[PDB]
């Protein structure tokens, strides 16, 4: 017996404005409004990789999202979802994922004009497949728009109005592209490794079906997550990532040149961290 009105009433009396954990949600900037699109509707951003799946009460996030939509959700609006560097540590669960469908007034769902998903990656696609039963409503919908490059965003949201997180923008500068590479797995597929100053981006060069739509799957591995860099052969090199299990092996004509480039970034981070040395070793 849960509806949009009871949830709204419950939070109000269960006062949360002075919790000192509801305030931090604003500074963290998980959900905020910025700019307007060509059609003239306001645009809201959702930074997906700022939510830790077990550190705050889930109901607080819903209330914060709701409280910033009341003045606007009576008319059409648009949402930009930023999935940069999203992983299993910031997922929703079935108990908490199904709440999002039964908490807002029924017309709030209809006013959503379009959705712009940004920087999808492999984990998200697998996450969608597992929960495909719930997300059947979104299957094949025409309101989902997938962005392939930052330039395409200009068409829908005009430049000088887009406000993405400062971190997200920094991940598209000083790039060192290596086109035509190939990824070695159970089923290989073209990729294009890029090695910026801070992190390594494995941008797939082939479109794949996500929620019934073809799209590219860009993946980002940060320096701190890089553990092993080796060159088995000039044809192939292998990378090991923390907590990801099996290492990733790729084939390129100049793997040694690419392998050298990654080492430079890793070495600089080693100097960057001030801590002398960690204590003990984690074993699984
Ligand atoms: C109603 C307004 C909702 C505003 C939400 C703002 C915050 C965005 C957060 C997006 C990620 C987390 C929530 C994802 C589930 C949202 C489910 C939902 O509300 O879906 C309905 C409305 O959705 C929308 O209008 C916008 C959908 C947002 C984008 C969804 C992306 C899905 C792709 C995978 C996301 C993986 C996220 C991983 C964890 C962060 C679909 O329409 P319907 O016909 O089923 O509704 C009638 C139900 N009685």
């Amino acid at each position: 017996n849960l509806t949009s009105s009871k949830f709204e009433e419950f939070m109000t009396r269960h006062q949360v404005h002075e919790k000192e954990e509801f305030k931090a949600l604003k500074t963290l900037s998980i959900f905020y409004q910025a700019g307007t699109s060509k059609a003239g509707n306001p645009i809201f951003y959702y930074v997906a990789r700022r939510f830790k799946t077990g550190q705050i009460n889930g109901d607080l996030l819903i209330y914060h999202v709701l409280l910033t939509l009341k003045p606007y959700y009576a008319k059409p609006y648009e949402i930009v979802v930023d999935l940069t560097h999203t992983g299993p540590s910031n997922r929703f669960k079935t108990d908490f994922l199904s709440k999002w469908f039964v908490v807002f007034p029924g017309f709030a769902y209809d006013n959503v004009s379009a959705v712009y998903i940004y920087n999808c990656n492999s984990w998200v696609r697998e996450y969608t497949k597992y929960h495909e039963r719930l997300l059947t409503g979104l299957k094949g919908s025409k309101r989902l728009v997938f962005i392939d490059c930052p330039g395409k965003l200009a068409e829908h949201i005009e430049h000088e109005q887009q406000k993405l997180p400062a971190a997200t923008l920094a991940l598209e500068e000083d790039l060192k592209v290596f086109h035509n590479a190939l990824k070695l797995a159970h089923k290989d597929t073209k990729v294009s490794i890029k090695v910026g100053s801070t992190a390594v981006q494995v941008t797939s060069a082939e479109r794949t079906k996500v929620l019934g739509q073809s799209v590219f799957l860009n993946d980002i591995y940060y320096a701190s997550e890089i553990e092993e860099i080796c060159l088995v052969d000039e044809n192939q090199f292998t990378l090991t990532i923390a907590n990801q299990g099996t290492p990733l092996t790729f084939m390129h004509q100049e793997c040694e040149a690419i392998v050298q480039s990654i080492i430079h970034i890793r070495t600089r981070w080693e100097l960057s961290q001030p801590d002398s040395i960690p204590q003990h070793t984690k074993i699984r």
